[PDB]
């Protein structure tokens, strides 16, 4: 499968050589077909012991992830991570307006204020303003089904529901989207995933966010291998037992081999690639994206770590070759901060998103794998070749 | 020949650095020159039973080769490849233009309709429209000399041609341009190839296609290493025996291996590099041209299976090195785009391909090689020296 | 602390490949840390015996450094090199207003003329010209205390001071400014150095700047390696004990022989790089300025020589990366011709030094080194290890 | 003088890797300096038996030279070669004003026509014709001293000299300029140098270059070496042995072999660089500059045959390592393109030129050579030493 002749270059060698490698530094061979695209398995581990149907997941930026790019993530197999350049209070809030999602329910009605409902019974409808009105209501439990038709019945577009005095929640939908990949908890909430710090000040934060029912927190760092960092993890580890916690951005296997001693989940590798912050300019450390993923996940899977390609994702082929290289799954900022759920005043994740599955599916097909698990396997076991290009592309 | 000091370095060299090479990224040394450039023979194989007297052939694209281009291409020494982007009927209708035409003869005569003849014995000029007309006629036979002679006596442009009742078809001509190196089958005909798919569906286009009497087929994939091709290559190798076909783009030896085990007539190579749809992106898999004409065309000629040179072709020097790399034709696609035979609302192929062909006979002289097979065979044997150049050109 | 697997290069096998590497040829890998950045100790080396709070040094050049810049560069804890493109007097005189600093003094009051002063006891002010009068004066020894106490009463900017007939100084200050990291001399005057050439007529020059007090003098050349520079370096050695003495520009360690073995306390180092002059363009000679300070700083730390990296620093990974690389402190021209102390009609470096200062701690954190001696350390002794890119950058 | 610790690369070890250089892909590393830059000696050899004061000669192109050129190039120490882009009368007729010049007297002077002078005695001057006019004339002899005194008495400008009945020549001068570098024959004469090709036809146009006194011949060539250009060798060395021949350009030592056993007495060196004219495009052969002097240098000295460094010259740093590599002069074309003697409707090449001289004595003292002969043995015994650059420039 891999060649009769004199092929490429594996990935020990390549990655051997004296230079670190770009994405753009290579590319990959391509093998056998035997198989269809849509038959080729994006299953991937974002930590030990959360998995996902695809490999995708936004960066904790603000001007990337909040509420609205958590959930669309989520409902197209990914996962989002809020960002934390907020109040605890306001990131908590995000957490919790994702894992409150359920689609044909309001995501936050603005319940009486004293058309919006009362008693925090009756409507301040745009009509009785244009002073309260008795309004009708559902019993908890009705279906989509119950209601819309309810709803079609009395000609209306929301439908208070209520149960035992309190309002509970639904709207408009004739044609509602099925989502066949979307990432839940053991519950069926939609998962969620936020960025904290490793200062004290931080702890405050980590339990709100862990009372919001957050599933994985991420140590926000430039360089994780600290033993600020490491005593957060032990401190995590012992006090939030069903937390998963990623670690700190770390480029070497000696900042990993620390993390992973400490309990880490997973780890979230780069640095010097990636957007850039005047609060966070590239000094004189860094290293390649393309080295970095491969000799951090290289030591890593030994103790069954999963590692996040974070930075320089810019297409489709870099995500392919994050993957193949080791990475389980892959973090971005930039390439969806122009999506329609993005903070702010490319269009939506759920068009965009669809679009990456299908391609990161064609680059598996054109290397002759039916997984990004047999993937990353053909080229620990040599299998998959590689070729490394000259400093002044010509592809 | 190759040196008496320390010259460059030998194919089997450069090509076995660490680095996958581009068109760009080396150059050739000189040799003796005991010869002039016209003398150079620049015949080449197309596949192992076509043979053209130039290594040019024209790229299936929709903005590159219908029946303008494969005539003007066919008629200059090379062939051209009909675009599959249109119906099975509207490419087979073009396959036919080509194997049909003969100077001095209308390509595609309207006749009649309810200038133009009737009788699908009549004519609809321009005059009695400004009612047919009983229009003069010449016997089946009659040469251009009998023809452009019996015109000119009556003063006339068009000259409907009988002998059964129908209209056969000539036109004005008094300077008819020689041919000398028109690529023709064996009654005489140009030859015309044509690109097509590899599913089921595609089986109905190639019968066509066939009907219409093309010479070569060539299965247009991204990845032609696929049971899906293989299939088709064996179908075709036994339904279609006087039928010569080209495989699939590949661009290592072992995707090579089982398109020749299959039975392929010839290889296209290339991946990565060329024109770009965003209906075929290019993902994380590829190679370097340079490397990959190379290294396919090493392990081919071991079957005696000629191959393509396919893409980033974008001057003659890039030419005379696929060429000298090992391929036996090469395809050229953008650099014909900006031909006056090209489909679309640089001048005539008749005055750009014999441009080329002089230029690629310079090459030759230059390095002292009186044919391209000389070329090729310098270059396996150790005699040819190449030198490579630094990421940052200053030639 | 370097790694478990296979980390990057050390230092020794990065300069040794076959390539001189410049700043951004290279990344420094991160590694552990355990402290905090405002505990990294950024104390360097000058010269064998002058010893600043901070590497940085500003350079000899008629658009960066007179009196304005040596004495901010000096408060900040460093130093800078007053150019020679001037007279020998002139020059002399800018030293002289560097050693004669002191807050809350004006540094050149205009005393008489025949508000200024009267008796080379009076006053000119602009008062009795919009014809002198009698000013009021304080006791020599005031204090600041003392002194913006007495002018606060009168109601008064400028306070001269007298005690034997001569004006010897006072101004607002009501908020005065602290420097802890101060480059002072043994008699508590701000530090200063001042730049000469190698020629006989410099003898001369080199005779005021040491009357004024100059504390080091830097000989100017593209090449110091010279029988001229090497015979000013024996002459100075000689006749001027007490002042310190930097060779002319080398980057080859047998370069920095030759000087040293003539007596130079430091050598400065660069050639091709940084700013250019048409007075001096550069030809075929020079060398890449990281393996430059890499090469000549591993020779001349034998004799316990410092070394000043000067040229190329564009920004503070650029300091970072030539402190690790051996030097023992960095010399910068254009980055600093943009600050307000920068002769001619960015900030100030009360601003812009602090930032620097800050970012170099962070560099040195991220490696984990609570000093800049730790680091050059961990590079010698194989501990700290590097990347280098390819041609293409792409981090 | 090379190093005390681990300095660069020698030539042998440089040139030795496996890519072809080109002039900006490295640097020369500095040496010892013990004398001043007027005291390095450029004298070089043009070919065998013919020497210059300074290594530089203008390149035989349309644009850059031409009668105007070469006298001035010879006045400054080199010497130009005359283009052939004209009939063989016109060019001959170049090559006569050069080897006719002298200061003080008319290139050429219009005598009669039927101010100009009269009897191809008289004169008909401007006033005369705002008829002919009796002219006073000098013997043949009169100094410039003895002629602008003549002159100044009389009040003129030109001065007619006769002794045997026809005009043989005097204008201003009262402050002329002395060439101590000129380039002259035994003769006195300035030394001039013509291109020619090496087809039968040629044969003319070379039998009046020499009638005209040309005492150098260059067969203009992009690919030297052919069985056309060394029988054209065979026979210029036969039938005009008084006449030195240098060889069509070639990068190889094997092309080198046959025109040095054929009796060439220079080789022009370079393919692939310089400039570029329609009428020859660049193919795929060629060789990077700086490798391809230094290989055919390396085997031409064995034979003691000088070669010249054609093309890609941009800068003095330029010319100084085309020297230092092993060409014993440099051919520049462009970069004498934009100076005022240059044909066609940067400033004159007696300012230009000494400034060149200025800048490759100054490149030999930063190595410190004291001539380019002591450079070129420098580098052959491995004294010399080079530094490899990365392919992304920053220096
Ligand atoms: O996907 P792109 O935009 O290339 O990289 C996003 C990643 O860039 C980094 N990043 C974003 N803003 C930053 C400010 N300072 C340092 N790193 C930043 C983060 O590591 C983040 O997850
Ligand atoms: O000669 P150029 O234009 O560089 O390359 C033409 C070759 O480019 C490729 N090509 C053209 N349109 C394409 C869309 N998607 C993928 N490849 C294309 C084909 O392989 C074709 O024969
Ligand atoms: O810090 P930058 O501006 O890159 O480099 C400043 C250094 O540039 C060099 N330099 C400045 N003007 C010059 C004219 N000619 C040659 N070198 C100059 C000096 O070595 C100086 O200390
Ligand atoms: O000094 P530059 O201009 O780079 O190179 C001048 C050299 O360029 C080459 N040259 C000039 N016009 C040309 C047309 N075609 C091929 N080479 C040319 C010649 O070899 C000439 O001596």
């Amino acid at each position: 499968t891999g060649y009769v002749p004199e092929d490429g270059l594996t990935a020990q060698q390549l990655f051997a050589s004296a230079d670190d490698l770009t994405y753009n530094d290579f590319l990959i061979l391509p093998g056998f077909i035997d198989f269809i695209a849509d038959e080729v398995d994006l299953t991937s581990a974002l930590t030990r012991k959360i998995t996902l149907k695809t490999p995708l997941i936004s960066s904790p930026m603000d001007t990337v992830t909040e509420a609205d790019m958590a959930i669309a993530m989520a409902l197209m197999g990914g996962i989002g991570f809020i960002h934390h350049n907020c109040t605890p209070e306001f990131q908590a809030n995000e957490v919790r307006k994702v894992k409150n999602f359920e689609q044909g329910f309001i995501t936050d009605p603005v319940v009486l204020s004293p058309g919006i409902p009362i008693t925090e019974v009756g409507i301040v409808t745009s009509r009785d303003i244009d002073p309260r009105i008795e309004l009708v209501v559902a019993p908890a439990g009705v279906t989509l089904k119950e209601a819309n038709e309810i709803l079609q019945r009395s000609k209306k577009g929301k439908l208070p529901i209520v149960n035992d005095c309190d309002e509970l929640v639904r709207t408009d939908l004739k044609k509602n989207r099925d989502y066949p990949l979307a990432s839940k908890d053991s519950q069926k909430q939609l998962l969620c995933g936020a960025a904290v710090g490793t200062r004290e000040d931080d702890k405050y934060r980590l339990d709100l966010l862990t009372q919001a029912g957050v599933d994985v927190i991420v140590l926000d760092s430039s360089q994780g291998n600290s033993v600020y960092q490491i005593a957060m993890v032990h401190y995590i580890k012992q006090k939030y037992p069903h937390l998963q916690v990623i670690g700190g951005n770390v480029v070497t296997a000696a900042q990993a081999k620390n993390l992973i001693d400490a309990g880490v989940d997973g780890l979230r590798v780069g640095m010097g690639c990636g957007s850039i912050c005047i609060t966070q300019e590239v000094m004189a450390c860094g290293r390649p994206q393309g080295t970095a993923v491969y000799k951090v996940a290289e030591y890593a899977r030994r103790f069954g770590v999963p590692i996040i390609a974070d930075g320089g994702i810019q297409t489709v082929g870099h995500v392919v070759k994050a993957l193949a290289l080791g990475a389980s799954t892959v973090m971005m900022g930039s390439l969806l901060a122009a999506t329609t759920e993005a903070p702010g005043e490319k269009g939506s994740i759920q068009k965009f998103v669809p679009y990456l599955i299908a391609g990161i599916q064609h680059g598996c097909q054109d290397i002759g794998a039916r997984s990004l698990s047999v993937l990353r396997s053909m080229m620990y076991s040599g299998e998959l070749k590689f070729e490394k290009r000259t400093m002044s592309a010509q592809i």
